[PDB]
């Protein structure tokens, strides 16, 4: 009972839950976790969690098999360079984005990649037609599901230790306020 996917072709696989960002799809770490655990096998071919935390944070502890993309530079190579395609065309491919709360970077994220996206196909063509938020960030996943991280630990931006490595990494981006 929602909308079809970006290049509406179908409907959302997953269950979805509320999120401030009211045009955006957000998921449980239950959810993530079905990912995870291969629930959605048959029908899922790939799918790629894009922490979007600098990172320090995420050597601090990330889920299990996500890739840290904080400067959209790097997540526009990595994503778009060569884009992540399943190997039967009956399978979806799935990007989920989280943060820390998933607040503001993850959701940012997500919006870039959409809109390069787009600019780089016909419309309403898609090279990742169906995208998530992790509902409350690493945060939340964490507490619940700490076997499915590495380290078992975490780290938040704010952590007293690493004023410095914010600053440093603040430096690194193509702008601010
Ligand atoms: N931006 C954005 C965006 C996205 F990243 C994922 C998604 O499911 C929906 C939106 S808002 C609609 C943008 S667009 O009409 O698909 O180009």
């Amino acid at each position: 009972h929602r909308e079809l996917i970006g290049d509406y072709s179908k409907a959302f696989l997953l269950q979805t839950v509320d999120g401030k960002h009211q045009d955006l799809k957000y998921i449980s770490p239950e959810t993530m976790v079905a990912l995870l655990t291969g629930k959605f096998s048959n029908i899922v071919d790939k799918f790629v969690i894009v922490d979007c935390r600098y990172p320090y944070e995420y050597e601090g502890g990330h889920i299990k098999t996500a890739v840290n993309l904080p400067l959209e530079r790097d997540a526009e190579s990595f994503l778009l360079k060569s884009p992540i395609a399943p190997c039967s065309l009956d399978k979806r491919v799935i990007l989920i984005f989280h943060s820390e709360f998933s607040s503001e970077r993850g959701p940012r994220m997500c919006r870039f990649i959409r809109e390069r996206d787009r600019a780089v196909n016909d419309y309403p063509s898609l090279y990742y037609p169906e995208m998530y938020i992790l509902k409350g960030g690493y945060k939340e996943f964490f507490p619940q599901h700490p076997n499915f991280c590495e380290p078992q630990d975490y780290r938040p931006m704010n952590h007293e230790a690493f004023k410095d490595e914010l600053k440093t990494f603040r430096l690194k981006t193509r702008s601010w306020a």
